[PDB]
């Protein structure tokens, strides 16, 4: 059974940059992954569709999916509060790889991260669970709108969010 995917299009301060889109291994972290798509649709009735990346590192990672505080503080799965650490099968290999964030062991929410380079200091600490499929070139661009701190030069978000089919 083919994987799903699903896209975000991403806005700097209003205006359209482009599109990034990801595969999501349901086969590999099944709960992981719906958590992120059904957040992606906002077919639970919230989700990320026009929630920001609040924290850009250069050469390091993009985060986002902090839905009702904006800043890193908040998010929720759709099992409710937090979930579990579901395995460390898939690495951080390298860039485009999609990953939870996380405040502790087994803490996992609404926010996520995208490497934009090998991170393997994570493996076993964070959840892979899936990866940019096109628009690599977009998380790219998204880049250098942060900084050493995080904090982004201009407003990052996901304008649109659904699933490609």
């Amino acid at each position: 059974m083919v994987n799903p995917t699903v896209f975000f299009d991403i806005a700097v301060d209003g205006e359209p940059l482009g599109r990034v889109s990801f595969e999501l291994f349901a086969d590999k972290v099944p709960k992981t992954a719906e958590n992120f798509r059904a957040l992606s649709t906002g077919e639970k009735g919230f989700g990320y569709k026009g929630s920001c990346f609040h924290r850009i590192i250069p050469g390091f990672m993009c985060q986002g999916g902090d839905f009702t505080r904006h800043n890193g503080t908040g998010g929720k799965s759709i099992y409710g509060e937090k979930f579990e650490d579901e395995n460390f099968i898939l690495k951080h290999t390298g860039p485009g790889i999609l990953s939870m964030a996380n405040a502790g062991p087994n803490t996992n929410g609404s926010q996520f991260f995208i490497c934009t380079a090998k991170t393997e200091w994570l493996d076993g600490k964070h959840v892979v669970f899936g990866k940019v499929k096109e628009g690599m070139n977009i998380v790219e661009a998204m880049e250098r709108f942060g900084s050493r701190n995080g904090k982004t030069s201009k407003k990052i978000t996901i304008a649109d969010c659904g699933q490609l089919e």
